[PDB]
């Protein structure tokens, strides 16, 4: 029962299949992505965030190849090109309760009004959040959360903040991993 910093646009991009890209979009996968993205709406509060999440199947059920996207102040498909100085953090969540608790933590640290300031020293830099369903035979509820930072020099502090918070949740070391990477 709290507010998000600024507004975030939510959109869902399903798995893109080859025959459709080749026949309808002349073999252009970026054009196919632009056209096959399904827009949801802006969210400004925690209640609007969880109402949006409750209208969809669970993240692990969204489908391998799909992406649920949250972009601060941008209703168009987000691009790597928007951050010449940025980088990303990938968090893989293998199984419950880590998937649920870890997803809640990341959503709060990135979008939350007061939780963002706690992680970012006092100047939040996480502007895009991408959630990808990645189920496997061994881990049927596995998901990946990808966070895009506008300033790569804040990466170590954000990644270490997330790692200290996941340990404080009593989460198992074998149930998740955090990695820092360039957009490349």
């Amino acid at each position: 029962t709290h507010a998000l910093r600024d507004k975030w646009f939510v959109s869902f991009l399903p798995l893109l299949t080859a025959d459709m890209v080749n026949t309808d979009y002349k073999g252009n996968w970026q054009l196919a992505a632009q056209e096959r993205t399904q827009k949801l709406d802006w969210i400004t509060s925690v209640e609007e965030l969880w109402s949006t999440m409750n209208s969809l199947p669970k993240v692990h059920q969204l489908g391998m190849g799909s992406t649920l996207i949250f972009a601060r102040n941008n209703k168009e498909p987000p691009s790597y090109e928007a951050y010449p100085n940025g980088s990303r953090i990938m968090i893989n969540l293998l199984k419950p309760p880590t998937t649920d608790a870890g997803l809640e933590l990341v959503l709060a640290v990135v979008m939350g009004e007061t939780a963002a300031e706690k992680a970012s020293d006092g100047k939040p830099v996480c502007d895009v959040l991408r959630i990808a369903a990645r189920p496997s035979r061994e881990h049927s509820e596995q998901i990946r959360v990808e966070v895009w930072l506008s300033d790569s020099t804040r990466s170590h502090a954000v990644a270490e903040f997330l790692a200290e918070a996941m340990r404080a949740k009593g989460l198992a070391a074998n149930s998740y991993n955090i990695a820092e990477a360039s957009f490349d």
